[PDB]
């Protein structure tokens, strides 16, 4: 018995502790870095909580056993300057995973596809507790935003997965794919960064229109 909560700002260290024993070691691109300590990831992880769309999943103790921490995302101003989010980052092994998110976007831009949509939700970091998985857990708190989405006037969720098992759960849940770069495929200098299994191939974006 569990139940999907907002995120609240008192919430972070816990949110935080979570994330370090499961998604810091657990999420595919991470084990296979190693990533360790990584307070740039900490960071990363707190900047959409106030935004109040970020969802907890909370057992019978009152423990967090999942997150899905989402934001906001807004078309970008005709006259946008593009940042890159690796320029600031210390960390080699976060800046690899930043890197590869902005080489992401530098070959697709989610408001391409939608050119009406002013704002539309991005799922950052979904995680859940090994002893809880394959229980829907990541459904219901995947399905707990469409209520922000339906309150707000949103039509578009954003999820970028880090691999191909990911990418079959948002499937499941109604999502469908909007780009996907192989691993074997992403060489920003000219050769590969990123060798995990083979099973999962590579990143996938995915969307739901809801
Ligand atoms: C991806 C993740 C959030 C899915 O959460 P979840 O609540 O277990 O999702 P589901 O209940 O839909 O289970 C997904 C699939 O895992 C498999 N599964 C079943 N039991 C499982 C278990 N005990 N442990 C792990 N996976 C299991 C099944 O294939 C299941 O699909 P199905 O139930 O439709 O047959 C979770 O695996 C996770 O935290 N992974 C590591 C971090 C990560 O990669 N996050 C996503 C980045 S995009
Ligand atoms: C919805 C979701 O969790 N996408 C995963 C993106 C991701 C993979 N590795 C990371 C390391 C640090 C921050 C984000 C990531
Ligand atoms: C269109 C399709 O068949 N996607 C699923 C398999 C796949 C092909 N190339 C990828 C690159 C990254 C992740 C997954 C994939």
């Amino acid at each position: 018995p569990y139940t999907i909560e907002l995120i609240q700002p008192e919430d972070g260290e816990a949110v935080i502790a979570m994330l370090k024993t499961f998604f810091f070691k657990d999420e595919p691109l991470n084990t296979f870095l190693d990533l360790g300590e990584c307070k740039e990831l900490e960071k990363y992880s707190l900047k959409p909580l106030p935004d109040n769309c970020s969802y907890k999943a909370v057992n019978k103790k009152g423990e967090i056993i999942g997150v899905f921490l989402n934001g906001l995302m807004r078309r970008p101003s005709p006259d946008d300057v593009p940042e890159k989010a690796a320029d600031s980052c210390e960390h080699p092994k976060f800046k690899k995973i930043l890197s590869l998110m902005d080489h992401v976007e530098e070959q697709f831009n989610i408001f391409d596809v939608y050119p009406d949509e002013e704002l539309i939700l991005d799922g950052k970091i979904l995680s859940v507790d090994t002893n809880y998985r394959g229980l829907g857990i990541a459904g219901r708190l995947t399905e707990r935003a469409y209520e922000y989405m339906r309150e707000n006037g949103i039509n578009v969720y954003h999820v970028l997965c880090s691999s191909h098992y990911s990418a079959r759960v948002m499937e499941k849940l109604g999502f469908h794919e909007v780009f996907r770069m192989q691993f074997a495929d992403y060489k920003p200098q000219g050769e590969v960064v990123f060798k995990p299994a083979a099973p999962h191939v590579g990143i996938q974006v995915m969307a739901k229109e809801v």
